[PDB]
């Protein structure tokens, strides 16, 4: 739910970050750029350098990592 994910990175249904072209390498920096609050509903995971969401907001993280001319990765944080 949003209230819980974007508070305390609980039960969220889904988990983003930029990754780099070629290397496919995860950039936390671009990464936070566009989460928490970058991106409403969001929680930013300073841990693990990833952005979590409950609502499905992979559009706009999408577009987010494209701006910078990165690609996206994404993990269903399914039951």
């Amino acid at each position: 739910n949003n209230a819980f994910c974007a508070g305390f990175g609980l039960s969220c249904k889904w988990e983003c970050w930029c990754t780099a072209h070629g290397t496919g390498n995860e950039l936390r920096y671009a990464t936070a750029a566009g989460c928490g609050d970058h991106l409403s509903k969001s929680y930013y995971d300073a841990r693990a350098g990833h952005c979590l969401f409950s609502d499905d907001l992979r559009n706009q993280f999408y577009s987010h990592c494209s701006s910078l001319n990165n690609n996206m990765s994404c993990r269903s944080l399914s039951k």
